[PDB]
């Protein structure tokens, strides 16, 4: 009567700051995608969506997030997923930024990260606009231009597959330093 099966990412699966895995440069995924890499991708997206629904997030004790990277699950593979409420909801395999605007931006409230628990003061300067290239679960290759929030989320996730944490962009002694005309989103 009941079809197939799958797993569900639980908060315990998300490793925390200090875990060395978060600092490695994730490995490139092989194509065509394995049924294992496709599943992980799906498990990652289900999570983000789940963490964003009050009832599910609550019943499943999840912390809301809009982006996630395989390394955070302790899987060093270049795979990320983003789910931005109404607009952008996909899994990206071997994502790579091909170009960016000169214009910079940042989240006025500061970026979040399921992997860090401490509160980190400051602004993280990002490219207002970017063009990302990657592969979906089908094997289809995509090239898309993103801006503002979505651009920030993706840049934040790709940093993860390169062993980079958001607070690495924050000048510890001048946390809120910003150049002129930087678009602060909030
Ligand atoms: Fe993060
Ligand atoms: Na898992
Ligand atoms: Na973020």
């Amino acid at each position: 009567l009941v079809p197939g099966r799958h797993m569900m990412i639980t908060m315990d699966d998300i490793i925390r700051e200090g875990n060395p895995t978060l600092r490695e440069v994730a490995k490139e995924v092989s194509l065509p995608l394995s049924e294992e890499d496709i599943s992980l991708g799906k498990e990652m997206l289900e999570f983000l969506k789940n963490s964003q629904d009050p009832i599910k997030a609550e019943e499943l004790h999840l912390r809301g997030g809009v982006g996630l990277a395989a390394p955070q699950l302790d899987i060093s593979k270049r795979i990320i997923a983003v789910h931005v409420p109404s607009s952008l909801s996909t899994v990206m395999y071997n994502p790579k930024i091909l170009s960016h605007s000169v214009q910079d931006a940042c989240l006025g409230e500061g970026e979040g990260c399921l992997s860090v628990d401490r509160e980190v003061p400051g602004y993280v300067v990002r490219h207002a606009k970017i063009t990302v290239s990657y592969y979906d679960m089908n094997g289809e290759k995509h090239k898309i231009r993103l801006k503002n929030y979505e651009s920030i989320v993706v840049q934040h996730e790709i940093d993860h597959i390169n062993g980079v944490m958001f607070y690495d962009h924050i000048n510890d002694q001048n946390p809120f330093a910003l150049k002129e005309g930087v678009l602060v989103i909030e």
